[PDB]
């Protein structure tokens, strides 16, 4: 066959455009399965008979789970070397970042306005925000990786206290995704949410959700450690049965065209130097990105997940 088998943690609407362009431009057929969980364990249990070629991630911690479990292989590509800056790929060539995203704080336009300079994630645990914060499941990987970064910066005790305070301030039982929290802001249920940056652009582009975005302000935390960054990523599976095609896919996704699609269609930040963000994303302005090393986020993921369970974050 002339195919590549993709296991995707990315949502269809945020990856199918790139994959369809890849199919058209290369002639390689994409077979894709989607999930929110269980794909790493699936590759592991499938073992040497796994058909997986490419694992698409939305989180550095998932990437490292795959790589640490010896489920990846090293890819030595001059195309990836050129297209992906070194800070967004494994020094040992087993994973590759394709975009970055910020986990931001959305606020009610009407009831909060823009956050002041210096506002940090930690501030969301302060008693003045009781009943005013919406967050999706604390066990969602975007949240766990944020909390993992917080462990690196503040330690486990202060991060646990933060999670207790954040939980205490929730306006409702964690439910829905990042966009749904912004709907809740629009409807007046909460005044603050945590969510990824690109969703704001997706909502603005959606006729049914632009009113949600219009009721909210995107804020990039500007405390000591700035705004949390994470990546969409990719690994080629250890036993990739269509490895040449897999390499062609990840090389394609790293290229000028696909990076432009990530920027323009997804409102993510491309990794490739020289590729501009969308007009919407540019309009948000710049911000201070956390300088934490991507691997040091992942290092703390399991501890962060344990904290989320300990504080029973999702139990209202
Ligand atoms: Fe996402």
């Amino acid at each position: 066959a002339n195919e590549v088998n993709v296991y995707s943690y990315r949502q269809p609407y945020l990856i199918e455009p790139m994959l369809k362009n890849f199919e058209k431009d290369t002639g390689i057929k994409v077979n894709i399965i989607f999930a929110d969980k269980g794909l790493v364990d699936r590759v592991k249990q499938e073992g040497e008979l796994s058909p997986a070629d490419v694992l698409l991630t939305v989180d550095i911690s998932r990437v490292m789970e795959i790589v640490n479990a010896d489920l990846a292989q090293k890819i030595d590509s001059k195309v990836l070397e050129k297209n992906i800056p070194a800070q967004f790929r494994d020094s040992n060539d087993q994973w590759f970042g394709l975009t970055t995203r910020a986990r931001v704080i959305y606020t009610s336009k009407d009831r909060v306005g823009k956050l002041p300079a210096g506002f940090d994630y930690l501030d969301l645990a302060k008693p003045e925000y009781k009943g005013k914060v919406c967050v999706r499941s604390g066990k969602n990987s975007y949240n766990v990786s944020l909390f993992a970064a917080m462990i690196e910066h503040y330690g486990i005790e202060k991060t646990k206290a933060f999670l207790e305070g954040l939980k205490a301030n929730l306006a409702r039982k964690p439910q829905g995704g990042d966009r749904d929290q912004v709907k809740a802001i629009k409807e007046g249920i909460c005044d603050y949410s945590i969510g990824n940056s690109y969703y704001y652009g997706k909502m603005l582009d959606d006729e049914k959700q632009k009113s949600w975005a219009e009721a909210a302000i995107i804020n990039f935390p500007s405390g000591e450690h700035g705004t949390h960054k994470n990546i969409s990523g990719v690994v080629i599976a250890k036993h990739s049965p269509n490895k040449a095609n897999a390499v062609k896919l990840i090389e394609y996704l790293s290229g000028e065209k696909a990076q432009g699609l990530y920027a323009e269609l997804n409102h993510e930040y491309p990794v490739k130097e020289g590729i501009e963000p969308s007009a919407i994303v540019k309009g948000w302005g710049t911000f201070k990105s956390d300088t934490i090393k991507l691997e040091d986020i992942a290092k703390n993921y399991e501890a962060a997940l344990k904290l989320v369970d300990e504080v029973k974050f999702d139990d209202f």
